[PDB]
């Protein structure tokens, strides 16, 4: 028998989830389970358990992202630069491996959506638009971005069924780290920019390992092995969230472990 919205609330709420809560959730579906309406469903009951004063915000990146099109790259080679869709914020369609649960968040009524094309977010709620912006080229996920932000407004992080390596929060913690031999890439997306397509080209730092030995494929990131780290050290609400086992993660606390983590294991 599928899950009500009103039953979600309700383990929403002994998770620990308040009125007024910012959360950023990284959902498993089928960890959750068949639900009254289909993923929306979690969505309702989200936006419910934060209340008409609290936020959410969801990393979605987008579908068609020329990350591999143009990574290493001074400038996007001239098939993809001739062709290639600019990004419109509120009509792109979310990147489908990080979550189906993303689709159904940024075509929520009043969402909001980052002009980074990869790593776009969505934020609903009062403080959405200034979440949401500014996100430029060149701090995706560090300072200036919506993720700085979001720390700096004791945010939550609410993992329902989602593995430790989804930790989006944790590449704030790369990006400030003084260690030694931090990974960079180079790529360009396409802008829209009143309504004329821009590309920009930029430089920062890899998402995908920010030490050479955290960028194997197979492969456990740095954000894997710092959360894990953390989660087996540190008291953390967990609970159901449907059928998912989930945790109510302090976004400050695990990034502040973060920065401790990487610093203590490499040189600056
Ligand atoms: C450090 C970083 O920044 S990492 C980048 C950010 N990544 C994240 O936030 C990911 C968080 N989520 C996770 O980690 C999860 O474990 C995942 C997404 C990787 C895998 O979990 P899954 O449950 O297998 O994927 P997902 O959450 O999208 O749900 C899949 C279900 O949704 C279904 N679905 C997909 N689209 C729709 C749709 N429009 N409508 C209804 N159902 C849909 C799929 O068919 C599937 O159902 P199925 O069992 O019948 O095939």
């Amino acid at each position: 028998t599928p899950w009500s919205k009103s039953e979600l609330v309700r383990q929403l709420r002994d998770l620990g989830v308040r009125s007024g809560d910012m959360v950023m959730p990284h959902v498993s579906l089928r960890a959750v389970g068949p639900l009254a309406d289909g993923p929306q469903t979690l969505v309702d009951a989200l936006i419910e358990a934060v209340g008409p004063t609290g936020n959410i915000l969801a990393f979605v990146s987008w579908r068609d992202s020329p990350y591999e099109q143009t990574l290493g790259h001074d400038a996007p080679p001239a098939a993809i630069a001739q062709s290639w869709p600019a990004f419109d914020p509120d009509h792109a369609p979310a990147y489908p491996g990080f979550g189906a649960i993303n689709e159904f968040i940024r075509t929520y009524p009043g969402c909001r959506r980052t002009a980074h094309p990869d790593a776009s977010m969505a934020a609903i709620g009062p403080d959405a638009a200034w979440l949401v912006a500014p996100h430029e080229m060149g701090a995706a996920y560090g300072p200036r971005s919506p993720i700085a932000r979001f720390l700096a407004h004791a945010g939550k992080i609410l993992s329902i069924g989602a593995g430790p390596d989804a930790v989006t929060a944790l590449h704030y913690a790369e990006a400030v780290a003084r260690i030694e031999g931090k990974r960079r890439v180079t790529y360009s997306m396409p802008l829209l920019r009143e309504g004329k397509r821009v590309w920009v080209t930029t430089s920062d730092w890899d998402s995908n390992g920010i030490l050479d030995e955290y960028a194997a494929p197979d492969g456990p990131d740095a954000v894997e092995r710092i959360a894990r780290d953390y989660l087996a050290r540190t008291r953390v609400a967990q609970g159901p969230v449907g059928g998912a086992q989930s945790r109510l993660i302090d976004a400050a606390d695990i990034v502040s472990f973060g920065i401790e983590w990487l610093e203590a294991r490499h040189a600056a």
